[PDB]
C-alpha cells in the first residue's frame, strides 16, 4: 500500500517545492530514486496521485467532519468549514489538489451522517444538501483565491484604497469568517420562511 | 488578427480542455508557425488570461447595477452573469482561476463598493459581501464542471442515495440559486443590525 511507502510524504514535499503544476509522476519518481514502472505499481497516474494527496490532507487536518453531539447545526457548520479550510491550507495548492477528488467509502459514510444530522434539525433533504454544498463551495472558492495570491500578495480612490489596505492588515481569514456567517445566518432566515 | 486567435483558442478549449490547451496546439490548429502566434500570445498563461477576459466581455454583462435596481437584485444578477461567463466554455472556471484583474475590473469594484455602501453597508461589509458571492459562485461552477467531466447511485447509503439522485434530476442551477439567496439573507440581517 501507499501506507507502507514514502510515496505520499515524498509527493507532499514535492508539492510544496514545485506546486501542483510542477508535480509530475516523473519528478516524483526521480525524487524517490526509482524508475516509473515501480512508481506506477504504487499509483497509476497524476490524477490517482492527487486523489491520494487530497485524502491524506483530509485525514491529517480535517478534524470536524461530523457534529459533536449537543452541538448546534450552526456550530457544526462553522467548525466543519474551518476544519476543511485548515486542511486545504495545510499544503501548497491544497484546494486545487482537492478539486476533482472522488469521495471514498468513508466520505459517503461521513456525508450520510451529516445529512442525517441536518434533516433532524428540520432541513428538508434538499436544503441540507444545498447547505453543505454552499458552505463547501464557498470555502473551496476562498482558499483557491487565497492560495493563488499568496503567490502575488495618493491618487487612488478612497474605497478601493481602503479595500486593498483592508486585506494587507487583516488577510483572508476575516473575509472567510464573514462569508461563512452570512451563509449560516442566511440558512436560519431561509428555514424560518419555509 | 486577435479575433481569429481568440475564437480558434475557444474552440480548442472546448475540444481539448484547459489541460490539452497549449500554444503549440493552437499554432498547428491555426495556419501558423509558433513565432507568428507569439506576437499574439506569449505563452499559455497569457492565452488563458485572454480567454478568461473574453468570456467575461462576452457574457459577464451585469457588473454594474441598472438603476432602480435593488442591491439584492444587483447581487443576484451579477452572480448569475458571472456564472454564465464561467459556464460559457469547457473548463471556464479553471480558465478564470489565476487570471489577474484588469484596471477596468478594479474600476468596477470601486463602483460596486460605492453602490452597496450607499445602502448602509460598512465598506468592510460591502467588500466581504462581494467576495463571498464571487467565491461561492466560482467554487460552484468548478465542482459543477468538475462533476460534468465524470463520464453508482444505487450502491450507497439511504439519504445520500436520495440526495444525489435529486442532484441529477434538477441539475446544478437550483443549488446555486439557493446558496445565492442564503448569502443575500445573511447580508440583509447585517443591514438590520444595530452595529455592523
Amino acid at each position: 500500500r501507499l501506507d507502507k511507502s514514502k510515496v505520499i510524504n515524498s509527493a507532499l514535499e514535492l508539492l510544496n517545492e514545485v506546486g501542483i503544476e510542477g508535480l509530475t509522476t516523473r519528478k516524483l519518481a526521480q525524487k524517490l530514486g526509482v524508475e516509473q514502472p515501480t512508481l506506477y505499481w504504487h499509483v497509476k497516474n497524476k490524477r490517482a496521485l492527487l486523489d491520494a494527496l487530497a485524502i491524506e490532507m483530509l485525514d491529517r487536518h480535517h478534524t470536524h467532519f461530523s457534529p459533536l453531539e449537543g452541538e448546534s447545526w450552526q456550530d457544526f457548520l462553522r467548525n466543519n468549514a474551518k476544519s476543511f479550510r485548515n486542511a486545504l491550507l495545510s499544503h501548497r495548492d491544497g484546494a486545487k489538489v482537492h478539486l476533482g477528488t472522488r469521495p471514498t467509502e468513508k466520505q459517503y459514510e461521513t456525508l450520510e451522517n451529516q445529512l442525517a444530522f441536518l434533516t433532524q434539525q428540520g432541513f428538508s433533504l434538499e436544503n441540507a444538501l444545498y447547505a453543505l454544498s454552499a458552505v463547501g463551495h464557498f470555502t473551496l472558492g476562498s482558499v483557491l483565491e487565497d492560495q493563488e495570491h499568496q503567490v502575488a500578495k495618493d491618487s487612488m480612490p478612497p474605497l478601493l484604497r481602503q479595500a486593498i489596505e483592508l486585506f494587507d492588515h487583516q488577510g483572508a481569514e476575516p473575509a472567510f469568517l464573514h462569508g461563512l456567517e452570512s451563509l449560516i445566518r442566511g440558512f436560519e432566515v431561509q428555514l424560518t420562511a419555509l
